[PDB]
């Protein structure tokens, strides 16, 4: 028989999923923070969180596959919190699935990819807790998923996805506030999108 | 193709679950009527219940009656409207390792569905929890959680969640409490037929 | 209908998981994995290093003191001995699988004395390490990962020292390699 897994969403999604890294002058430069991205098309565009790359010297992307890029800042968004950046590739790139006429369902398995206090690239799964607005009016435009699949320093910036590797959100930071647990939250994927777009325009 | 999801034991469970609050924990809509358990320790010496739904209806609650020797409380709400109730199935045995989801309302950030397994149905002998019949999961529990219901892929209620665990050295994690819904499903009637 | 379940898994497993104490009082305690029949143990070595008297305890409640037979520093792994009155229940290997990253596994242990208990995740990476957000807890050391067939997958290790749901394993390749060392002698 074949064993229970989440292993077709890996497959699909993690590729696509990098390694920021966030180098500033102490000479002699040094990593302030650490986070993720999601190549988003063969074009080197990549989606981070913006207080990943924030005040940055030297913006590192760094692939799975060994390659390594120095990339540029294209532009962030301070209401979402997400940021941009571009690499110049040129011998093919990873992207991130994406299916745009899913809706996420609060229950839907969720897998959260990341690079966690740089231990390297790690898988976490849960599923998505809960869907709402931060903002005026709680009938709103979503603008969060929750989601309880682990998250730690160095998943901000990465991909939630569904086992079927669609992207749902880009992971932000976590909640703190005794010492809670399961407790994280994603920018949904319709908005990471056209935030995106709107960036790629200056 | 179709996304992995438990969505559907949301659907069935999720609107019985109320937010419980004071002038705050959580509570399970048992049955039409209007009784709605949760743990004693959430109500306990509390001014005004006050209970609300996942449809943003909200009713104040009196306390029917509370078990000291299980940690439950139940609370009787007067709507007019039809109720939500929990799905109970009496005939269902819990196994280790059954899929399960925690409802609950966390730190009041809003109703959330956190999902872990069975991670046991009992206890022999002396043993941290202090009793036998508890159910233990690794599935999310959070301050707010407590009187939220543990449900399986089905929407049927395991048990009612109860205080978490955050100890006598280092913080646990995946360490969670649940009392069985057969042990609630008597104590509710007993403080129902006892006034 | 059925609920979604993971009991399969632990109903192959979960009787080959014991509990392991070291003494006295107690100093520390954690798991152990039962690789076969006789009653041949693996566990951490920081679990029982230093413990004037090494006491297991089954899942059915039968305890046995143990006996260290031998350990491996490289890869921090030690293996015990107990006799019991019968054969033992042990843990299913398939050295024909290989892991995947995604894959649904389960962790068994003792977690602050709780009591045997299983927690699930997936195996989140396997660059000889293999990490998973299966929730591990003080007590969990020496203990089984398995899939969702109940075939051993590694050895639960030390966690992550706050980080959530980062726990290693080592893989059961090399508790499979280092028992049959030590029992050959």
């Amino acid at each position: 028989m074949t064993p229970a897994s989440y292993n077709l969403a890996v497959r699909r999604a993690a590729p696509a999923v990098v390694n920021v890294y966030n180098r500033g002058l102490n000479n002699q430069l040094e990593i302030r923070t650490l986070g993720s991205g999601v190549i988003m098309d063969q074009r080197g565009y990549i989606i981070t969180n913006k207080h990943v790359i924030n005040d940055a010297d030297q913006i590192i992307v760094a692939l799975q596959d060994g390659r390594v890029f120095e990339a540029l800042l294209v532009g962030s968004d301070s209401l979402t919190d997400l940021a941009v950046l571009k690499i110049n590739a040129t011998g093919g790139l990873p992207t991130i699935p994406i299916n745009a006429r899913r809706v996420p369902h609060i229950g839907d398995v969720v897998l959260a990819i990341g690079n966690p206090y740089n231990l390297g690239q790690t898988i976490t799964q849960g599923i998505i807790s809960a869907t709402g607005r931060i903002g005026l009016n709680p009938t709103g435009r979503q603008n969060f998923l929750q989601t309880d699949a682990s998250i730690n320093h160095g998943n901000s910036g990465g991909a939630l996805v569904n086992s079927l590797g669609e992207l749902m959100g880009i992971n932000t930071l976590s909640f703190d506030k005794e010492t809670p647990e399961g407790i994280g939250f994603a920018i949904p994927f319709q908005l990471a999108t056209k935030i995106m777009d709107k960036l790629i325009r200056d």
